This record gives C-alpha cells, sequence and structure tokens, in this order.
C-alpha cells in the first residue's frame, strides 16, 4: 500500500498463490487455476495488458479478505486494486463482471447452462437476470463489449487438464501497469 510497486505485486502474487487452497465449486479446479486460465485465454486472444490483468484478477475479491465466495467480491476486488494504484479501466472491468453475468443470462436463457455451480448459485442474490431497463444501462457503459469478453473468459476458465503459466508470468506486466 505504501509499498514499492514491486512489493505490491509480490503481495498480489502471494494472494493468488494462497487461492490454490480455495475450491472452485462445481468443477475439478481450484481458484488459482481459475484465475490463471482466464488470464491465459485473455493473453492468447491478443488482448491488451489491461484486459489480461483484469482477467487474471477478476475474482481477487474472493481472497483479498467463503465457499461460493465473498459477498460483492466484484467491488471488494476492484476497490482493493484501486487502492494499490491500478487503472480505473482494470478496476471497472473487474467490478462489472457480475453485471456481465446477469446481462448474458437475461439475453439468452441458454447462457444459464454455461454457468458453473458457483456462478449460478450467487446469481439469484446478485439480482438474477437483468431487467430490460438494466440491460439498457449496462449496454451504455463505455467498456460494455470488453466486460462481456472478460465474462466469456470467466466461463471458459474451468478446464480440467489445462496447463497454463503461473502468476510470475504476469509480474512484469503488473509492475509496468502500476508504473504507467
Ligand atoms: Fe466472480
Ligand atoms: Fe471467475
Amino acid at each position: 500500500m505504501s509499498l514499492s510497486n514491486s512489493s505490491k505485486v509480490s503481495v498480489l502474487i502471494s494472494l493468488l498463490e494462497k487461492s490454490r487452497d480455495l475450491d472452485y465449486i462445481g468443477e475439478a479446479i481450484n481458484q488459482l487455476e481459475h484465475s490463471l486460465q482466464c488470464a491465459y485465454f485473455a493473453q492468447r486472444s491478443g488482448a491488451d495488458n489491461e484486459m489480461v490483468l483484469a482477467a487474471l484478477l477478476h475474482d481477487l475479491g474472493h481472497y483479498c479478505n467463503g465457499g461460493y465466495g465473498v459477498w460483492q467480491h466484484e467491488k471488494v476486488g476492484a476497490d482493493y486494486l484501486r487502492g494499490l494504484g491500478f487503472s480505473e479501466r482494470v478496476a471497472c472491468l473487474i467490478e462489472g463482471h457480475v453485471a456481465a453475468k446477469r446481462y448474458l443470462v437475461s439475453s439468452k436463457a441458454s447462457y444459464l447452462k454455461n454457468l458453473s455451480d458457483a456462478s449460478r448459485k450467487t446469481l439469484e442474490y446478485q439480482g438474477g437476470p437483468m431487467d430490460e431497463g438494466e440491460r439498457r444501462l449496462f449496454e451504455e457503459r463505455e467498456d460494455f463489449k470488453d466486460c462481456l469478453k472478460i465474462r466469456a473468459w470467466d466461463e471458459k476458465g474451468k478446464q480440467t487438464d489445462l496447463k497454463v503459466p503461473g502468476p510470475e508470468h504476469y509480474r512484469k506486466m503488473m509492475e509496468e501497469h502500476l508504473s504507467e
């Protein structure tokens, strides 16, 4: 917090590593594997560094302090990163990922089938599928399309076999983000 950029990043990596002991409900992976797969799909797609970091860190709220997770984890994680010095763009992509879930479900009921048990279970209490009115305001966000991409990777980052790079692969990216 008053730390150097390098030490702030070491704290984040330590929190990510600790998340391996947190289960991801409904699939044969843990929270660390989930985070890493999301970042991997982002980077492999050719996404910019802010998108990759948002994907890596979208669930940070679950473990920067549950079974299904932390209430309002999307805000907890975004605000923590705001405090550390991350850009508003990254913070908003992360904060928006629950609304993105509600939007996608409201648009096509078929999207429900894509949801893990964890994502499906929290949805009711997060407001369920969006209103027509809610959809309109979400679509008005400047990062509307990017929020949806973050959520697509979120739904995809639950593969059983998949080997992906660990947190150190993103250290330099995070340090540069903070400097920039
Ligand atoms: Fe989440
Ligand atoms: Fe997630």
